[PDB]
């Protein structure tokens, strides 16, 4: 039976039919995992045979099982039984997993006991157990794979300075200036549970330690250099846990015949779970409920940042056309051109608004400029006005847009009007106790045309010969008062009941002799 | 001995109202009732010992309600995330044939139990009212409740919209009972079955639908077309169907045994395992990799919208801002050392533009602003902004540019010929235009302005006057400031035109330059 079961070649996969779409690959009917190594020199190892199909004939609940092998000349390669999650450094290391002390307490007793099976039998501790080839299942039953097939790996010395780019947690002892045995040492195994248990302990990759961090070529001559102290990352300086502290610390010291069996490891781990270790069975439960709960709190928060994004976006492009856009980009394909000529126009500046501000001292009114925009913008939403501009020289308003009635548009400029005769007396310079500004606006009212222009950044503007006209008019403005035009002056007349007064006829460059009113309230 | 104290005398004294409260266990949920006035009796004696006698693994217990003059609800678990209809509403969540279809036979497991002892029936079995449980354990509410319930009359809006989950056999009725007919719990379970067969709301078949009210009477109106909701044409769950054309059976007594149907399921299950647990493990692993999808595709697309956003502000305002917007949060406004600012305008914008067809006028602007699009690429210039006519900018650039803002000049002496050459009005063919520039050199301070809707504002008195005086100009040749007329002095290459010395308001005679090439 013995001779017919190793005769039987059950190991070879073959190469031939699995089809390969870090590699995850499809084969038997399921989900694959192969790793290769380059070498070309496999032959029909007795020794090998043996541990190939011992392995193959090898079973437990925390360890990994075994598929096929690549015999082909093409490659050499494991069949492995993938799992969904990525290696455990990556899984503590994300941050996003959000995990709790019970749980690691756990997967460190679960990690010990597959191990412990692993060197109860005719399979050996493995050489390497870096805290980054401990797969987790499907089910979230820990697992160790990557082990066994001696003569299957990579053996090698070749690439000599980037060997030690991955060596960091070599046993001490093996490692060495030494040709290293492939199957590695128990005490090795201690050393690698401990460093593990660190790196799930301190939560951050490998060695982490807070005041002085090294590359590879550093901690690994470190670790060489056997100096007096216990060279090892240092354990968090707490006693809510010092028991697992003192259990790595058995684990580390030099002293080879220290490192303890892992009887006592298992005595002092399940004295220390006694606190929570209940079941076998409702474990797994209560572990995947608690994780599944972190992950969908997660995504919620994920969810809740992204309509925060959907917002800002929709304050740039939409906002910048007058609200009347807010309907157009909403659904409003029926905001479109206008040809209402009853439109009120509101444009003012500050009487030496430049020159003094600017003068006064550098970078000492660029504040009091943002202050006024934001109060003025303000009021800017206690009326229906859809303002245009804030051009340096002025900042220029013309409403009507949101509603298509001719007659809120006169009513809005005509408040308007009372409204800026009151920020006359509005957002003094805090900075200057003793400094005041005054502003000057006009009215003119005629036709005008509204139209949306630009690609990247599409905004309205609003032209028309008689806003031209306004501006080189006005451009003469008095300081503290109100100028108002014969087509505004009409609006007046039928907008509604005020206090217009007659100052005379103005002579206008381009407009020459205009009748101009004053607006008292 | 059980006479002697209820045993359910849940005052919020010992718990919290910290609408799920909590009393020294988990979240224990509660549901107010409109009684407001008790005398209560052996009945009531009998209704709490029910409600305290079963504790199946598939009934979610309560523990006392309160009976408080002015207040009374009832202490249930408050079995967290949601509810099964809306556990399968929600189209995040993805469930799979076989989840749905064992979250069906565990709701016959649990209804099995619910009345075949001592509880004789409940009556309300709405889906919404079955919530799963912290670990995938299925209940169903409400059992019991000898008066716990809104048993005040309306015949109103109550009608109108709570009561559709009962059957007609319920609905055949002007005296609902506290608890419901068997055949009402077989119907329930139909209608529950309804719901979940398909991801629809409730009690829709595809066609026409009627809104609720008409729901309600054609439930109470039913003709020889026996008006169930038919199940999804798809003959993978045809069988489903046959249960589902059985379940809601116009004679009372054809709606199968429950104890049946659920053999019939068995028969119909789906061979997974015959494992209790395996099945939960497996569930909640489903569950798990959906949210594990739900998380990346969230991922994915806040980061393409916040890249789009990026790109957007990035296009707002100058290079400047982009390299703000990398790191920098805190921004002061510039006070430059010198910079160089041209104005533009074509004489006779106004009056022109006037004169055209506004509609057409919109296809105009967009003559202009592609126009201005060529010259926008000459040299280091932040277009300020594009109101009306006048199309300027600015070449002061976030760090020393080498007296590159004489380079300003340049740019648009380059860029005036070009545009103007070949650049026509689309619905003004036969009319043409002719563009002037009125540069000026001077210092000026430029900052961010506003947070919300930031902008870049620079101010300036050589800025202002500038501006003021090149709105009116020499005919179609570039004027340059004698201020700017000496830096193009310092920077060679080029040909300037001495224009002399003309009248500028607030500057008296004031020297000025016609761009030579
Ligand atoms: N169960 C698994 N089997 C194979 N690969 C896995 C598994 N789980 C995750 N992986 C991914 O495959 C890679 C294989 O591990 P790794 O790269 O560490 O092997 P190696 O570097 O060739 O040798 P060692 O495992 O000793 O480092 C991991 O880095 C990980 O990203
Ligand atoms: N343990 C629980 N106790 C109470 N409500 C819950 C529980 N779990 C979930 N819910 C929520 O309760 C809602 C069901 O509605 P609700 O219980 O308020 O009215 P009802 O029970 O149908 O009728 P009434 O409340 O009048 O008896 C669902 O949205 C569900 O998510």
């Amino acid at each position: 039976q013995l001779e017919k079961e190793l005769a039987s070649e059950l190991w070879r996969v073959r190469w031939e039919d699995v089809e390969p779409s870090a590699k995850t690959a499809y084969y038997k009917g399921n989900l694959v995992a192969v790793k290769r190594v380059n070498r070309k020199r496999i032959e029909l190892t007795r020794k090998v045979l043996f541990e190939l199909k011992h392995m193959r004939d090898v079973q437990n609940e925390h360890l990994t099982r075994f598929v096929g092998a690549c015999t082909d000349p093409p490659n050499i390669c494991i069949l492995t039984e993938y799992c969904p999650r990525g290696s455990l450094q990556d899984i503590l290391e994300n941050e996003s997993i959000t995990l709790d002390w019970m749980f690691r307490y756990s997967l460190t007793n679960d990690i010990v006991k597959g191990m412990l099976f692993l060197h109860n039998g005719a399979i050996c501790s493995h050489g390497n157990l870096k805290s980054s080839n401990c797969v987790v299942d499907g089910r979230f039953v820990l697992k160790i794979t990557d082990y066994g097939l001696e003569s299957f790996r990579d053996l090698d010395p070749e690439q000599g300075h980037t060997v030690y780019a991955k060596k960091l947690w070599t046993a001490p002892e093996l490692l060495r200036m030494a040709s290293p045995p492939v199957r590695g040492s128990q005490a090795g195994d201690v050393y690698s549970f401990g460093i593990i248990l660190q790196e799930i302990a301190l939560r951050s990759g490998v060695f982490h330690v807070e005041g002085l961090d090294l590359s590879p070529k550093e901690i690994i001559e470190r670790v060489t250099r056997g100096e007096q102290p216990p060279f090892r990352p240092s354990l968090a300086l707490q006693s809510h846990l010092e028991e697992l502290g003192l259990l790595m610390q058995r684990c580390w010291a030099e002293d080879p015949q220290e490192r303890p069996p892992f009887q006592q490891i298992r005595l002092t781990l399940r004295k220390f779970n006694r606190e929570n270790s209940s079941n076998i069975l409702d474990n797994l439960l209560s572990r995947m409920e608690q994780y599944a709960n972190n992950l969908e709190e997660l995504v919620e928060e994920r969810t809740q940042a992204y309509l925060e994004e959907k917002r800002k976006a929709e304050a740039l492009l939409y906002q910048i056309l007058p609200h009347s856009v807010a309907e157009q980009l909403k659904r409003g394909e029926t905001v479109q051109a206008e040809a209402f000529d009853s439109v009120t126009i509101y444009f003012s500046d500050i009487v030496g608004f430049t020159a003094l501000s600017a003068e006064s001292t550098p970078m000492q009114v660029v504040t009091l400029l943002n202050d006024l925009y934001t109060c003025f913008d303000a009021v800017i939403d206690n009326f229906d006005v859809y303002k245009v501009e804030t051009i340096g020289d002025a900042y220029m308003v013309v409403s009507g847009l949101p509603v298509r009635n001719g007659r809120l548009h006169a009513c809005e400029v005509a408040r308007m009007a009372l409204a800026l005769l009151d920020a006359v007396r509005s957002f003094r310079i805090r900075h200057r106790p003793q400094e005041q500004l005054r502003l000057r606006i006009g009215i003119h009212t005629g036709p005008v045309c509204a139209g949306v222009v630009g690609l990247k950044m599409p905004r309205y503007c609003l032209f028309g010969d008689t806003v031209n006209t306004a501006s080189r008019m006005e451009s003469n403005g008095e300081a503290l008062k109100i100028h108002l035009s014969s087509e505004t002056k009409a609006v007046l007349e039928e907008f509604g009941g005020f206090e217009l007064e007659l100052r005379g006829d103005v002579e206008m460059k381009g407009k020459g002799k205009v009748r101009t009113y004053w607006l008292l309230g």
